């Protein structure tokens, strides 16, 4: 895994079979959601290596490339002005487990539906795992 | 849902993000598996309505169209010579729940990996739900 632009989508598809991709809501301090994979810029993220030895990274929307995803009140990711907000990206045999820098919580989807806000908390079979693809 | 040819794939993707489609192994009395969606004829199934009131169907591989999927020993589906083997196809708000005619068991995947045999038993969040798409 290396720096560049990526899509990030859940292992669990929508009820209609759509890949549910991390989607920038177009402004800061607004819960980041998933939506059907569609090639829009809101679904492209810049990963920058923070500590390679820690597998930690910053994640920035291409639309606002200096901004970073942080841990929002309500336990949802939100985009913010930069301040070393990082996530651990661990490749497991079930896909990526996206955790905070201290590896105490995980991103998941509760229902895996279009428009759903990403949850930060307990790890979850299947919906706690993600796919990260270049470009 | 109507008679015709379909792909049938899990709501849960492989760890690499591949849609896992029901795949005929090319002979009878051999556990039916899932594999990455690839347009092969082994992934095309003929659905015929058995009883509309009870929502039951026969499922036959296009490769051996008179044959039917039945409930195999070891609780895995297998293909067999026809003898009214049916499955209930219920569209829930989380996708299709594929059960036996009596609605006591469900098809799911334990790990949702390429090559995995389909399990017949407990309903399972996410991996007990399916997507059924024409042709
Ligand atoms: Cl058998």
């Amino acid at each position: 895994l290396s720096a560049g632009n990526y899509i990030i989508y859940n292992r669990v598809l929508s009820p209609r079979g759509e890949k549910l991709a991390l989607t920038y809501p177009g402004r800061q301090r607004t819960p980041v959601t998933v939506s059907p994979l569609d090639g829009s810029s809101e679904q492209a993220w810049i990963l920058r290596s923070y500590d390679s030895n820690s597998n930690t990274w910053t994640i920035s929307p291409v639309g606002s490339p200096n901004s970073q995803i942080g841990w929002g009140a309500g336990n949802v990711p939100v985009v913010l002005p930069p301040n070393n907000y990082v996530w651990t990206l661990t490749l497991t045999s079930g896909g990526y487990n996206i955790q905070d820098g201290k590896r105490t919580v995980s991103w998941s989807l509760n229902n895996a539906t279009a428009g759903e806000e990403v949850s930060i908390g307990a790890d979850a079979t299947f919906s706690g795992r993600w796919v990260i693809e270049k470009v």
